[PDB]
């Protein structure tokens, strides 16, 4: 027993949160294109043009995501914007993961492109892009569904130990029924797994090490680029 309608509908809010802010894998028509597909460059123009309209449209889909997560808007609007600047790379990351198809090796987005890792490469990754297809890889046998991909994605943004937060013990109140919510769903679903709920949370820490590689490589791509980067990719890296 000890069971609670309250957990139940935040999993469900959490879940539905998720899903329509993003797309399934298999919910997607993939479609392809030819741009420097076979040899990797520094930077493709038409491919970093494409991905980063792609970034800026995700990254509005994350915050849509956040809005909806129960007591998200309760908190001051600056402390809901720290957050999202914190936790929207590692968002990302979670996201892009799930859209990795391994025997094709390539990347699917939300409008249903597909690129291979050499285009991923060519887009924008660069010296990131084998490590970004390594992380996908050690995720896969997790087998995280969508609701625990949501869940987790709602634990790194509801994050008490974020810098500069105005009411970090508010955001540490807000996660606790997030961890209660993810280790329920994790040891009903899988029962004879009962190391998912840690594994899910150990992710966490490789997640911001790729965060960190990411914004590294924003320096580096900035000077390969013959403008800014978009204004939401921007507020997203400071
Ligand atoms: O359509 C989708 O469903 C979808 C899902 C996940 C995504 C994930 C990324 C995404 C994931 C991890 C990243 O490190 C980045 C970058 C960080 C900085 C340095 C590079 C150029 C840009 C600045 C973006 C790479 C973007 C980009 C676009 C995405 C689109």
């Amino acid at each position: 027993y000890e069971l609670s309608p309250q957990l139940e509908e935040l999993i469900t809010k959490v879940s539905k949160a998720h899903q329509e802010t993003f797309p399934s894998l298999c919910q997607l028509g993939k479609y392809t294109t030819n741009s420097s597909a076979d040899h990797r460059v520094q930077l493709d123009l038409g491919l970093w043009d494409k991905f980063s309209e792609l970034a800026t449209k995700c990254i509005i889909k994350i915050v849509e995501f956040a809005k909806r997560l129960p007591g998200f808007t309760g908190l001051s609007i600056a402390d809901q914007i720290t957050l999202l600047k914190a936790a929207c790379l590692d968002i990302l990351m979670l996201r892009i993961c799930t859209r990795y198809t391994p025997e094709q090796d390539t990347m699917t987005f939300s409008d249903g492109l597909t690129l291979n890792r050499t285009q991923m490469h060519n887009a924008g990754f660069g010296p990131l892009t084998d490590l970004v297809f390594a992380f996908a890889g050690q995720l896969l046998p997790l087998e995280m569904d969508d609701t625990e991909t949501g869940l987790l994605s709602a634990i790194c943004l509801i994050c008490g130990d974020r810098m500069d937060l105005e009411e970090p013990e508010k955001v540490d109140k807000l996660q606790e029924p997030l961890l209660e919510a993810l280790r329920l769903y994790a040891r009903r679903r899988r029962p004879s797994q009962p190391y998912m709920f840690p594994r899910m949370l150990m992710k966490i820490t490789d997640l911001r090490g790729i965060s960190t590689k990411g914004a590294e490589r924003a320096i580096t791509l900035k000077m390969e680029i013959p403008g800014p980067m978009p204004p939401l990719i921007r507020e997203m890296l400071e």
